[PDB]
DNA sequence: CCGACGTCGCATCAGC
DNA sequence: GCTGATGCGA
DNA sequence: GTCGG
């Protein structure tokens, strides 16, 4: 499948998906449209009719009809209409600010606040997260070249070890799968002193060090186990400076760590296949653990895990490199 | 016909 | 002031 | 909106 092979259809479906989530607040319709757009994006033929498309899992009657209208006319009356709707288009747009969801966007537009400019005029109505999202609106929509990610990893691994050399840190997500660009940086953190059985400054101390060396620039949220924030590489001499980036750091017990690494490495569809299969061998994998069923379905206690590959053993599959986990 | 469909940590709100 | 609900991101 | 018990 190439980009423009069914691009107009998947663009249409994705656009419909966003208005469902952001304006209609119909979240299951949101996933319905995305699932349709995903299965169509994978389909290796230029679609000729809605009936043709309806054969794919997740494409039903209503989308089949919409595809017919699109193929025949090059557009969709309902989408064109909501595109001109000042209220609805504004609500959908404002949700592009991290921290502004469907609800907040709704209330902003209710009281006349419709644009980024409007948001800038109204700081006192923004919470902390929303202000950061506004401040880095442009930066947050850019992707991160692997080269910068590697440099980001350099700093994170270095500063983590410097705080305590017994920390274990892993940059997972699309980076660990070897993607040539990434949307954010997903850092997983553990330490021998932290198990399920059992201080919680363990995460605080890492964040503070990365702040001290001015890598982490802002904080969206921060608890005892999960940090969400903003970071930036140092500017290489008198050159154009780097965009601010999203970084997550989360602290995981040692005995749950590699289940965590596996999950937060992904990808999405790989994770389900691997969750999905492995059902058919009587195990339940979650973000934290693998547990055995269970002759009529009662999960017993979590099994020991000390490597990624461990999990693969349990469910009888060859350890697969992160590089081949897109599906 | 009709309910499932993605869950969970953190920030902030709503109610007492 | 405390407890639970809601919004949010991913 | 789609699927399926
Ligand atoms: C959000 C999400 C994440 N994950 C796992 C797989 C993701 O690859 C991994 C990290 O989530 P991500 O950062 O939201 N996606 P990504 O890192 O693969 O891609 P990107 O570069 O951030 O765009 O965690 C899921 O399995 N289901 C999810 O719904
Ligand atoms: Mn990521
Ligand atoms: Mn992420
Ligand atoms: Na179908
Ligand atoms: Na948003």
């Amino acid at each position: 499948p190439q980009e423009t092979l069914n691009g107009g259809i998947t663009d249409m479906l994705t656009e419909l998906a966003n208005f469902e989530k952001n304006v209609s607040q119909a979240i299951h319709k949101y996933n319905a449209y995305r699932k349709a757009a995903s299965v169509i994006a994978k389909y290796p033929h230029k679609i000729k009719s809605g009936a043709e498309a309806k054969k794919l899992p997740g494409v039903g009657t209503k989308i089949a009809e919409k595809i017919d209208e699109f193929l025949a006319t090059g557009k969709l009356r309902k989408l064109e209409k909501i595109r001109q709707d000042d209220t609805s288009s504004s609500i959908n747009f404002l949700t592009r600010v991290s921290g502004i969801g469907p609800s907040a966007a709704r209330k902003f537009v209710d009281e006349g606040i419709k644009t980024l400019e409007d948001l800038r005029k109204n700081e006192d109505k923004l919470n902390h997260h929303q202000r950061i999202g506004l401040k880095y609106f442009g930066d947050f929509e850019k992707r991160i070249p692997r080269e910068e990610m590697l440099q980001m990893q350099d700093i994170v691994l270095n500063e983590v070890k410097k705080v305590d050399s017994e920390y274990i840190a892993t940059v997972c997500g699309s980076f660990r799968r070897g993607a040539e660009s990434s949307g954010d940086m997903d850092v997983l953190l553990t330490h021998p002193s932290f198990t399920s059985e059992s201080q919680p400054k363990l995460l605080h101390q890492v964040v503070e060090q990365l702040q001290k060396v001015h890598f982490i620039t802002d904080t969206l949220s921060k608890g005892e186990t999960k940090f969400m924030g903003v970071c930036q590489l140092p500017s290489k001499n008198d050159e154009k400076e780097y965009p601010h980036r999203r970084i997550d750091i989360r602290l995981i017990p040692k005995d749950q760590y590699y289940c965590g690494v596996l999950y937060f490495t992904g990808s999405d569809i790989f994770n389900k296949n691997m969750r999905a299969h492995a059902l058919e061998k009587g195990f339940t994998i979650n973000e934290y653990t693998i547990r055995p069923l269970g002759v009529t379905g009662v999960a017993g206690e979590p099994l020991p895990v000390d490597s990624e590959k461990d999990i693969f053993d349990y469910i009888q599959w060859k350890y697969r490199e992160p590089k081949d986990r897109s599906e």
